[PDB]
């Protein structure tokens, strides 16, 4: 098919008596709508532990946010789209500010950053096997990570070295310039609950070096689709460059 | 002498017309105060890098809170005790709740814990040198500063391998099991400005460890002299616990 690319798209659903804590509901209803149409599809995604996906409830009207780094997948659901019902979808910037696509392209075109803020909007956290978890904005883990997606899913991996030398970087010169309105939550994200971050927290280069700066704005850039830390797929770890 | 203990007192100034942002002037005055009665002292502090104390404003009154680890140092200058004068020197937990002497027995008489709270009134930042500066309230960077600052004072350190055993501890089962009220803060701490955090933060034993236990309560009860970090003569780190 086409070449694939990260897509983001909110499912805008409005409940005429909505549950109390209506957030928690967003798997459940995810899948209800998919397997409306297609039981089949839901089943191997409720049965997969590939999850070629994040979905996050937004903070009557419920919205749940999906993205996903490879657009094939989701195309063909995309297509044919409680007392909850789904009103909207809104798989453009227009429609909404967290929903639209970019090309690996445009991602690769992204301005060179000496900063980067993030606003963790659902409560992100990151899994180091030792496995611990570190719901802070820890600024080698935040580049970290999302330089761990960009190796995984774009058709553009930086090599080895070239990774390397970045994660030497960040680990040398990439700090915490600030944050603000931290707060700490501890959520079920599938089976089990774990606890993460939110609010806002910028990162900054001491250095002044090109490659640093460039692959800062690359990975400020990915995190609108690929989320931050672990148990994306799961709610976790929704976070918009600012 | 008679056996060093570790000690905190308040000084309560009072200012008729203060100043705007009266805590920077912590340092000018403490020294001011100390070198009116002997001008002589003041000046190996404000010389030394040898600071056995820490100093820092609280949050027309304004509060200096001063400890050592060493009672002996700063006896001599508790026995003499802008428009800043001296109003009161609380020595006693009567006085204030910050102030007071606990024996280095007493500390080590600490019940043990699967929990530890800490409060932290001033910014608080970890120094790794690699000088890399952490604001944020790592459990491992926490209990580690800690029990550095055990070893060094205490008259009851551990041996290396019970040491060691705790470190090992802590980086596999500690945690920060919750946070509240964090916030950023960037301030002068000597001559040049750091990075540091406010706010509360807990810290959690996966494990059930009579050893590291009876650590943390340890560790735990220390903070209310030692601090917590680094710049801590500097009015940085204040961590009381909770
Ligand atoms: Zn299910
Ligand atoms: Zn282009
Ligand atoms: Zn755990
Ligand atoms: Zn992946
Ligand atoms: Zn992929
Ligand atoms: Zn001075
Ligand atoms: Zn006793
Ligand atoms: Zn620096
Ligand atoms: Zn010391
Ligand atoms: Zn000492």
């Amino acid at each position: 098919g086409a070449a694939s690319m990260p897509q983001a798209v909110v499912l805008e659903l409005v409940g005429e008596k909505p549950p109390l804590y209506p957030a928690r509901y967003a798997h459940g209803l995810f899948f209800a709508l998919l397997s409306r149409v297609s039981p089949e599809l839901a089943q191997k995604l409720h049965e997969a532990p590939r999850k070629p996906f994040t979905l996050a409830p937004l903070p009557g009207t419920l919205r749940l946010r999906l993205t996903t780094l490879d657009d094939g997948l989701f195309a063909p659901f995309l297509r044919a789209l409680s007392s909850y019902r789904l009103a909207r979808v809104l798989a453009t910037r227009e429609g909404h500010p967290l929903a639209g696509a970019t090309s690996w392209e445009e991602l690769k075109e992204a301005p060179k950053r000496e900063k980067a803020t993030f606003r963790f909007l659902t409560p992100t956290v990151f899994a180091t096997s030792k496995t611990r978890y570190t719901p802070l904005p820890d600024p080698r883990l935040i580049a970290g990570s999302l330089l761990d997606k960009w190796q995984a899913h774009s058709p553009f991996p930086y090599n080895p070295k070239e990774e390397a030398a970045l994660r030497e970087l960040f680990e040398l010169d990439l700090e915490v310039a600030g944050f603000r309105n931290l707060r700490f939550h501890r959520v079920q994200a599938g089976k089990g609950f774990f606890p993460g971050f939110t609010g806002e927290a910028t990162l900054r280069l001491w250095s002044q070096s090109l490659e640093a700066q460039e692959a800062l704005g690359r990975l400020h850039a990915l995190a609108f689709f690929s989320g931050v830390g672990a148990k994306t797929p799961y709610g976790m770890g929704l976070a918009v460059p600012l």
